Order: C-alpha cells, then sequence, then structure tokens
C-alpha cells in the first residue's frame, strides 16, 4: 500500500484549489448584485443566499472535509459537527433552488400580482426561515441520530485516541440510514423532483401563453378576411364579434386596444343596421390599428416570454449541475447502505466523488456569466475597474 500521504496530498491540493475558486467566484456574484440595481430583485436574493452557501463551502466545509479525511482523534460529537456542517449548506442551496423555481413560476403564471405577492421583505424572511431549517436538517445527527453511541473502540485505540474520542471519519459517525432515507431520498431527491415539476409547469405555461397570443393574432387577421369577403350583413357581424373577444382576451398599449375595440364597436354597429359595405370599410380601419399598435404588442409580448423561457432554462441548468455534482456520492452511499455484500467504492473514487460534489460551489458563477447578460456585463465592469 502506497504511503497514504501521497493520495491525501493530491486530494488536499485539489480541495484547496476548489475552495479558492468557490470563494472568488461567488464573491463576484455577490459584488455584482450589490452594485447593479438591475440585479437587486427577489429572484437574485436567492441567488445571493446560494452564493453565500458556496462561499461557506470554500471557507468552512472544504477545510472540514480535509480534516475529517485524516481520521484524527476527536470527541465524537465535535467530529459529528464538522462532518455534518456541510449538510446544512447543501440543504440551504436546495431551499434556495426550490424558492427560485417557485418565484419564476409565479412570475410567469400571474405576472400582474407578482410584485405585490413576492416582495423583498418576504423573500428575506423566507431565506432566513430556510437557513434555520437547513441547520435543523443537516445537524439532525447531532440531536442523536448518530453512531456516537457505538464507537469503533478498536480503531480509536490503534490511533491512541483519548478517552471518549473516536477516529474522526464521516461514515463512522453519520449513520448511513440518515444519509440515504432522510437526507438523500427526503431532503434532496423529493425537492429536486418538485423543482422538476415546477420548471415543467413553467415551460408549459410559457408555451401555452405564446400559442394563445399566436391564436389571438390569427383570430384578428382571419376574421378580417371574413369581413373583406362577405356580401351579407350578419357575416360581417359574426366575424367582428370574434375579433372583439379575441381583442379583449389579448388585452388581458391601451390606446392600441381602445382604438381597436372602439373601431370594432364602430363596425359592429354599422353591421347591425345592415350597412354591409359601410361596415366592411370601417373594419378596414382596424388593419391600420393592427400595424401600428397590436403587432408591436404581439412582438414585445413574444419577446418577454422568450426571455422568461431562456431565464428559466438558465436556472434549471443550475439545478441539473447540482444533481450531477452530488448524485454520484449519494449513489455511492446507497450502495454502501443497501448492498452490504458489495465492496465499498474504492478510496480513489471517493476522492473523485467528494471533490466532484465540492466543484458545484464553483459552477454557478459561470452559469450566470454564460447565460445572464446583466450578470455577465456586471462581471466585466468589476474585473476591469478592479483588475
Ligand atoms: C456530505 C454529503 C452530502 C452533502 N451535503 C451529500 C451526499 C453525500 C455526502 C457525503 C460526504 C462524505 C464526505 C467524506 N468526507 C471526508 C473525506 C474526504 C476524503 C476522503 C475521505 C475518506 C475517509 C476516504 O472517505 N473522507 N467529506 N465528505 N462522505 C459521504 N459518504 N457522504
Ligand atoms: C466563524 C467560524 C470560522 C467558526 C469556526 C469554528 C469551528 C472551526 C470549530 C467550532 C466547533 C469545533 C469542534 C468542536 C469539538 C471538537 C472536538 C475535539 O476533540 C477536536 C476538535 C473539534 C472537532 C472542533 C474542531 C473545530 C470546530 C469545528
Ligand atoms: C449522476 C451521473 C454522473 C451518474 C453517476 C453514477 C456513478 C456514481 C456510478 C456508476 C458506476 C457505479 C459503481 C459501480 C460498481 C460499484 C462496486 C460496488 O462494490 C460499490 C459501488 C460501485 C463503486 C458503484 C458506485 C457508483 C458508480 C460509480
Ligand atoms: C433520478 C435518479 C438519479 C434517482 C436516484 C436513483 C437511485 C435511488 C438508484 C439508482 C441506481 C440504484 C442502485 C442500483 C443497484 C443497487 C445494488 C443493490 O444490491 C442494492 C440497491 C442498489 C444500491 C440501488 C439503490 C438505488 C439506486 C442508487
Ligand atoms: C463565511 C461564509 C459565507 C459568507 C456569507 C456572505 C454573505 C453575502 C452578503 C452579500 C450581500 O448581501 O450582497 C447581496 C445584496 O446586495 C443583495 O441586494
Ligand atoms: C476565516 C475562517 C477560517 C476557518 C477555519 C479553518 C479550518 C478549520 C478546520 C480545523 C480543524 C482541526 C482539528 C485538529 C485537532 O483537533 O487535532 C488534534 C487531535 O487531537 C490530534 O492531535
Ligand atoms: C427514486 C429512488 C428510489 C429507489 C429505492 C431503492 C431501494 C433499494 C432497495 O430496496 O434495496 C434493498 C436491499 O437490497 C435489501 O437487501
Ligand atoms: C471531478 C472534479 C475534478 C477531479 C480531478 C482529480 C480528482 C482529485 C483526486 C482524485 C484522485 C486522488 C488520489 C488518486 C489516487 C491515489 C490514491 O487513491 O491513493
Ligand atoms: C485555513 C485553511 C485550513 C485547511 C485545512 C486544515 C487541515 C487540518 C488538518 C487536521 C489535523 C490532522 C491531525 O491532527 O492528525
Ligand atoms: C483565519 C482563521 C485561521 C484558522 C486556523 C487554521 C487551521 C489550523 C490547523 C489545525 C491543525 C491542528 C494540529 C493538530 C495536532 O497538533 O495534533
Ligand atoms: C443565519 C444563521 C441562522 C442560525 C440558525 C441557528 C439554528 C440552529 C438550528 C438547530 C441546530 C441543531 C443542532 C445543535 C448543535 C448543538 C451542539 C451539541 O450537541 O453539542
Amino acid at each position: 500500500g502506497a504511503p497514504p500521504i501521497m493520495g491525501s496530498s493530491v486530494y488536499i491540493t485539489v480541495e484547496l484549489a476548489i475552495a479558492v475558486l468557490a470563494i472568488l467566484g461567488n464573491v463576484l456574484v455577490c459584488w455584482a448584485v450589490w452594485l447593479n440595481s438591475n440585479l437587486q430583485n427577489v429572484t437574485n436574493y436567492f441567488v445571493v443566499s446560494l452564493a453565500a452557501a458556496d462561499i461557506a463551502v470554500g471557507v468552512l466545509a472544504i477545510p472540514f472535509a480535509i480534516t475529517i479525511s485524516t481520521g484524527f482523534c476527536a470527541a465524537c460529537h465535535g467530529c459529528l459537527f464538522i462532518a455534518c456542517f456541510v449538510l446544512v449548506l447543501t440543504q440551504s442551496k436546495i431551499f434556495s433552488l426550490l424558492a427560485i423555481a417557485i418565484d419564476r413560476y409565479i412570475a410567469i403564471r400571474i405576472p400582474l400580482r407578482y410584485n405585490g405577492l413576492v416582495t423583498g421583505t418576504r423573500a428575506k424572511g423566507i431565506i432566513a426561515i430556510c437557513w434555520v431549517l437547513s441547520f435543523a436538517i443537516g445537524l439532525t445527527p447531532m440531536l442523536g441520530w448518530n453512531n456516537c453511541g457505538q464507537p469503533k473502540e478498536g480503531k480509536a485505540h490503534s490511533q491512541g485516541c483519548g478517552e471518549g474520542q473516536v477516529a474522526c471519519l464521516f461514515e463512522d459517525v453519520v449513520p448511513m440510514n440518515y444519509m440515504v432515507y432522510f437526507n438523500f431520498f427526503a431532503c434532496v431527491l423529493v425537492p429536486l423532483l418538485l423543482m422538476l415539476g415546477v420548471y415543467l409547469r413553467i415551460f408549459l405555461a410559457a408555451r401555452r401563453q405564446l400559442a394563445d397570443l399566436e391564436d389571438n393574432w390569427e383570430t384578428l387577421n382571419d376574421n378580417l378576411k371574413v369581413i373583406e369577403k362577405a356580401d351579407n350583413a350578419a357575416q360581417v357581424k359574426d366575424a367582428l364579434t370574434k375579433m372583439r373577444a379575441a381583442a379583449l382576451d389579448a388585452q388581458k398599449f391601451r390606446h392600441g386596444f381602445d382604438i381597436l375595440v372602439g373601431q370594432i364597436d364602430d363596425a359592429l354597429k354599422l353591421a347591425n343596421e345592415g350597412k354591409v359595405k359601410e361596415a366592411q370599410a370601417a373594419a378596414e380601419q382596424l388593419k391600420t390599428t393592427r400595424n401600428a399598435y397590436i403587432q408591436k404588442y404581439l412582438e414585445r409580448a413574444r419577446s418577454t416570454l422568450q426571455k422568461e423561457v431562456h431565464a428559466a432554462k438558465s436556472l434549471a441548468i443550475i439545478v441539473g449541475l447540482f444533481a450531477l455534482c452530488w448524485l454520484p456520492l449519494h449513489i455511492i452511499n446507497c450502495f454502501t447502505f443497501f448492498c452490504p455484500d458489495c465492496s465499498h467504492a474504492p478510496l480513489w473514487l471517493m476522492y473523485l466523488a467528494i471533490v466532484l460534489s465540492h466543484t458545484n460551489s464553483v459552477v454557478n458563477p459561470f452559469i450566470y456569466a454564460y447565460r445572464i447578460r446583466e450578470f455577465r456585463q456586471t462581471f466585466r465592469k468589476i474585473i476591469r475597474s478592479h483588475v
């Protein structure tokens, strides 16, 4: 067996590199929100809670991980705390991520009421409430769901540990049924699936709204055809009534729809009197209102929904990379736990899976920079002005 300090040295050098980049990158996220009022919306308060958790990974959870890989003699419950602290920070990120998905779902489903429902003061109260539950979830082992009542006394002796001490190792003190049933299944997988449902519902909503617009637009332009090409009064009235509801429905900028419906009322009135050619010609005045007001709403509405879709995809990539960085390690615990006949994943793979999970704390800054113009532009200023 190769001197264990050769593998540890690599693992540790890598952990530190990752802690450095987690700190830098998420500091930049915070500095960017601090400085650009275009980034000071509720959604980004959760971005900031997320970046704080990732700063805390680099400043505390990674040094803790390095520590608890040595097996050092430690009081069992102090071992548990350096083992479990990172579970808190991770739970924090899961709640931020879920909050964000719900925020954008409210934003696209009821845009009209979002600013009176989703306020900065309520966001901050939700964040605080989430941090406190994260401490309760990730430190639950401290409350007694732990292996400190059944230490490995042979192992503690072979290391000369004091009395009451254990060799301090994540899997020796944190029970694996906590890690699998409670943490993984219930505190991680259930929320990720929820977030999956929510982003589903967001994309469906957006897809339905865009079609509604495109329908309303076609109701508008086809019912005109029916008018130009009629020779009967009632044909004109019928086609106009179907433009008016499709106009009021799209209304749900004002000069544009006032004129439009008013001109439709104008033409409806003419058509009820049997003035076919006089209604057909008043209808034609609508086309002028279409080109100048309605088609510009169609397009800005389309543009806003495409931006929400693009934004929601950017945030779902954050959640997928969270899942990618953490599932291997969860999957390993599931084998450790459910297959006592299987050999334990080898050390080298544990190294790989642990460092992989920690790299998640580096990736969010890059997503913002690659996918969110306002962040990317801010990031450039901060770098230039303070190289
Ligand atoms: C925390 C967590 C979460 C969260 N949040 C989610 C899923 C799984 C885990 C998680 C984490 C760790 C772990 C172990 N170490 C210290 C360390 C470093 C290098 C090598 C070694 C040895 C002794 C070789 O095993 N041990 N750091 N994290 N171990 C396990 N099974 N699960
Ligand atoms: C604000 C931040 C920097 C505070 C950080 C405090 C951290 C590093 C402290 C608080 C609790 C501490 C632990 C409490 C108890 C023990 C048991 C002892 O046998 C070995 C050290 C160990 C495991 C400590 C390690 C350091 C520790 C984790
Ligand atoms: C989420 C994406 C990246 C997929 C990740 C799947 C990974 C974690 C899977 C693929 C193959 C798996 C390994 C296959 C075989 C063994 C041997 C067994 O004795 C312990 C589990 C162990 C060591 C598995 C650990 C988890 C593993 C490495
Ligand atoms: C959406 C997906 C990623 C959710 C997570 C899937 C998890 C729960 C699945 C993926 C593959 C599964 C493992 C496949 C094989 C074995 C070996 C068996 O002897 C014990 C169960 C165990 C260890 C399974 C446990 C559950 C498992 C780890
Ligand atoms: C913004 C910071 C939020 C502060 C949250 C503090 C709430 C902590 C909630 C439950 C913690 C449960 C674990 C208690 C550790 C006790 C240590 C011991 O057992 O010796």
